[PDB]
């Protein structure tokens, strides 16, 4: 099925393309919707390259507090945390935050180019056992989202999975977990997303994103009042290059599969 039945209601009002994935922790079911289907990530692609970052940490210990100089040459598109650090530098830290937090698109770069581009961030996720994953290039071209292009794409399977391993499994340190998720409960950019069809009273860690041809992403992982933990994953594209966002088809499809 009945919550399939709904999604391909939505999908089909919405007149995109709808992919979720639910894990619900509680009994290790899942509910899916085109969930082996591959869609740009945009901007949530961001959450794997603070992982890696922060995996790397395990090993270098001071590495975090690492300073990188922000320059005029580094801006591109979407900074509005970096820009007011030009000249100066910020720690790898305060990238990580400030691209999970706000999706400072230099945020992101730098924490690419420290790991060694998008392979080694692809390959940190070959690591972790997500075989679907890929990051192509850097910001901004990485939000394009061509219909048929595999670029810069993962499935919301694999991507539900994923961040399973990565939030509330092992794939990080202690510290290092609990850095992730704190930063990903203090997102300031969700609430219109997957939150906006879920109770006030639960808890959310998402990261957010959209992109060309009117996609519009968000991961989650959901802390319900009195229930074990879910992740969800809203992945959306359409089929007009100049499509607007539609942050409330992924509220609709949280409502849908949490009730
Ligand atoms: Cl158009
Ligand atoms: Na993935």
């Amino acid at each position: 099925a009945d919550v399939q039945q709904k999604l391909a209601e939505l999908e089909r009002q919405s007149g995109g393309r709808l992919g979720v994935a639910l894990i619900n922790t509680a009994d290790n079911s899942q509910i899916l919707y085109r969930a082996d289907e591959r869609f740009a990530m945009c901007s949530t692609s961001k959450v794997m390259a603070a992982a890696a970052v922060l995996k790397k940490s395990e090993s270098e210990p001071n590495l975090l507090n690492q300073r990188v100089e922000i320059k005029k040459s580094d801006l591109v598109n979407y900074n509005p945390i970096a820009e007011k650090h030009v000249n100066g530098t910020m720690s790898l830290a305060e990238l990580s935050a400030a691209a999970l937090q706000y999706s400072d698109n230099v945020a992101m770069n730098k924490l690419i180019a420290h790991v060694g581009g998008p392979a080694s961030v692809t390959a940190f996720a070959r690591q972790l056992g997500d075989e679907t994953f890929r990051l192509d290039r850097t910001e901004p071209t990485l939000n394009t989202a061509i219909p048929g292009d595999p670029r810069d794409t993962t499935s919301p399977r694999a991507m539900a999975q994923t961040l399973r391993n990565l939030t509330l499994g092992k794939a990080l340190g202690d510290s290092q977990r609990a850095q992730l998720v704190t930063w990903m409960k203090g997102n300031t950019t969700g609430a219109a997303s997957i939150q906006a069809g879920l109770p006030a009273s639960w808890v959310v860690g998402d990261k957010t994103g959209s992109g060309g041809y009117g996609t519009t992403n968000d991961i989650a992982v959901i802390w319900p009042k009195d229930r074990a933990p879910l992740i969800l994953v809203t992945y959306f594209t359409q089929p007009q290059p100049k499509a607007e966002s539609r942050r409330d088809v992924l509220a609709s499809a949280a409502k849908i599969v949490t009730d």
